């Protein structure tokens, strides 16, 4: 069985200052849609939304970001232009708090019933999205790290060392998953992301293939950064077959999670790349075969609403267990991206006896 989310509560949160802004509520509804056209919606187990828990926030995030977030709800629009403007990319309404609570704990109901064998894998559309939010600040649209904490709150459910990967392939680096876990040798991250030498938002080195993580945590942060090419399906397949699924292999988690963004697809009008809809699907097939099939795809970003709807149903068709569709498996790869690619393995050789 694959359980899935979706609440169009979540649609409440929205720029008040702009209707055409990339984050808009009918990401959420389209990819909704897009699953009863495709006669996928049938076919699983509905999750119920639920509100986070304050307590449940607090796995990942500080008192007082988790206080300021809240204070936002009762305030007038221009307090909420003003708090929002003190955040990198944030904007905020009235019911963006209640939104980022409804995202997480929807994300929270499908781990559990991951973890308790009432469905193998399960999706999730939800926004706001989470990965650029980190301990103590709200980033990139992003307020609470849905992913992070749904790490977290899997490990409360079973015990503390429960080992959770989590795949961001969203086209931007996870800067506040990859802090959140840096010392922790209990969570992979590993990332792909376009950077540019620092470049691409979200603007820091901390993206780069030489941060293998902190202390115990070295080796648990794998950052793929791709630099010149437009990346695509050849590019993505290849950095699953030598870096993704060894190291993957070699943790042996108990749960995965995906950071599944969908701006690297193919039309994304901010991500610049071509990962098509049987990309993503290749790469949710390679990932069932991980955690005896423990697989939690959670949306992040993306911005072109069919691109993003028939990526996330064909990653849906896929935990249903449908035949992955045809690829060109022989492409050429982009020149840049063997030179990624082999730049990570330099790194991570010395922590992975998979990668020797
Ligand atoms: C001079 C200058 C200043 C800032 C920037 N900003 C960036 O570099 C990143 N951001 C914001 C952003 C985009 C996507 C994500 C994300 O979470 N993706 O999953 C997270 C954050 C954008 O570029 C952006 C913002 C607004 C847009 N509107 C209203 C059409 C379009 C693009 C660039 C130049
Ligand atoms: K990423
Ligand atoms: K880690
Ligand atoms: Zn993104």
């Amino acid at each position: 069985i694959t359980g899935l989310v979706y609440d169009q509560r979540m649609m409440l949160h929205h720029n008040m200052w702009d209707s055409h802004h990339p984050e808009l509520p009918q990401r959420i509804s389209r990819i909704f849609s897009r699953h009863e056209e495709l006669r996928l919606l049938s076919r699983c187990h509905r999750i119920p939304a639920r509100l986070a828990t304050e307590e449940e926030l607090a796995l990942c995030h500080s008192s007082k970001h988790i206080s300021i977030i809240k204070s936002s709800e009762h305030m007038k629009p221009r307090d909420l232009n003003r708090l929002g403007d003190e955040y990198n990319s944030i904007f905020i309404s009235n019911e963006s708090y209640t939104c980022a609570l409804l995202a997480a704990g929807s994300c929270f109901n499908s781990a559990q019933a991951i973890l308790t064998g009432q469905v193998r894998n399960a999706v999730a559309i939800v926004r706001p999205p989470g990965h650029h939010a980190e301990k103590d600040t709200a980033c990139g649209f992003c307020f609470f790290n849905t992913a992070a904490l749904t790490a977290r709150y899997a490990q409360s459910i079973t015990r503390e060392s429960l080992r959770v990967l989590i795949v961001d392939w969203d086209v931007h680096h996870g800067n506040g998953t990859q802090h959140i876990f840096e010392e922790d040798d209990s969570v992979l991250y590993i990332s792909l992301h376009r950077y540019e030498d620092g470049a691409f938002f979200p603007n820091s080195e901390d993206a780069n293939y030489d941060k293998v993580g902190l202390g115990k945590g070295r080796g648990y942060n794998v950052n793929i950064p791709w630099n010149g090419g437009k990346m695509g399906d050849p590019e993505y397949m290849a950095a699953f077959h030598h870096l993704v699924m060894p190291i993957a292999r070699e943790f042996a988690p108990e749960l995965v999670l995906v950071s599944a963004g969908f701006d690297a697809a193919r039309g994304d009008p901010l991500g610049g790349f071509q990962v098509t809809p049987e990309g993503y699907a290749h790469l949710t097939h390679q990932l069932m075969s991980l955690a005896a099939g423990r697989v939690l795809i959670i949306l992040e970003g993306g911005y072109n609403l069919t691109s993003i709807s028939e990526s996330m149903s064909m990653c849906t068709s896929m935990l249903l267990g449908d035949s992955p569709p045809s690829l060109d498996h022989l492409t050429p790869l982009k020149t840049s991206a063997t030179v990624s690619i082999n730049n990570v393995l330099r790194a991570h050789a010395p922590f992975w006896s998979s990668l020797r």
